[PDB]
């Protein structure tokens, strides 16, 4: 798991994150989408963006957005005990969504990106360390769940 330190960091990173929600989930699903194309051939509602350009100008997207990271904040402030929220997700994600793996490894380093995008020069080595562990954590126990289902 993460040490105390280390949960400290990660939700210390979160504060920046929390200051512009719709802003970092905007970046963060044009980052997936643009770097990963047929991760946008899982969304229905975002098929018909055929350019950054329109990304970048779909409300939709950026509401999305903030559920998104919503989310991963509710999991995250939780410290790894976070079975009763990721279980759900876990779940619709294999079997509504049918998201392989490698797609949340994607917006995971997708994520790691948008941070130092974002807030160049002040993500620094430890804040990055924590944050990919979290990361890693809550891949690592969604891809507990996708075993169990047998997904993918
Ligand atoms: C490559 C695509 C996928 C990736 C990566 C991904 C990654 C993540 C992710 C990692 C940080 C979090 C947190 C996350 C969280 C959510 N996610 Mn998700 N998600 N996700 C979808 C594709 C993907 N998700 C699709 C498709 C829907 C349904 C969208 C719609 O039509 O309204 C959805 C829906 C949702 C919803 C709405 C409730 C539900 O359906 O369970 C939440 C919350």
């Amino acid at each position: 798991g993460l040490s105390d330190g280390e949960w400290q960091q990660v939700l210390n990173v979160w504060g920046k994150v929390e200051a512009d929600i719709a802003g970092h989930g905007q970046e963060v699903l044009i980052r997936l989408f643009t770097g990963h194309p047929e991760t946008l051939e899982k969304f229905d509602k975002f098929k018909h963006l055929k350019t950054e350009a329109e990304m970048k100008a779909s409300e939709d997207l950026k509401k999305h957005g903030t559920v998104v990271l919503t989310a991963l904040g509710g999991i995250l402030k939780k410290k790894g005990h976070h079975e009763a929220e990721l279980k759900p997700l876990a779940q619709s994600h294999a079997t509504k969504h049918k998201i392989p793996i490698k797609y949340l490894e994607f917006i995971s380093d997708a994520i790691i990106h948008v941070l130092h995008s974002k807030h160049p020069g002040d993500f620094g080595a430890d804040a990055q360390g924590a944050m990919t562990k979290a990361l890693e954590l809550f891949r690592n126990d969604i891809a507990a769940k996708y075993k169990e289902l047998g997904f993918q």
